[PDB]
């Protein structure tokens, strides 16, 4: 299940996210949910989980991506004005 969910920033904020992991580097697996903040964006939603992986926000694509290199693009991404778009795949 791929769900796509466009965050309300101008009310919450900030993502409120923690992220887990990466793809490895045939390209299978990516980054994950670790946790959700109460009182963030991403909590506000309801329908991202813990265990979910992260797959794309807005154009940018977080497969074959170093945690390091995507907590740093998650940062420039909120830091900009202009709608977030979240899509993830869900976990089983």
């Amino acid at each position: 299940m791929i769900i796509t969910v466009t965050l309300n920033m101008e009310k919450y904020n900030f993502l409120g996210i923690s992220i887990v992991g990466q793809s490895n580097e045939r390209g299978d697996g990516g980054i994950y949910i670790g946790s959700i903040m109460k009182g963030g964006a991403v909590a506000a939603d309801g329908r991202i989980e813990p265990g979910d992986m992260l797959l794309q926000v807005n154009d940018i694509n977080f497969e074959n991506m170093s945690n390091d290199d995507a907590v740093r693009v998650l940062r420039d991404i909120v830091h900009k004005p202009g709608p977030i778009v979240l899509t993830v795949a869900k976990l089983e």
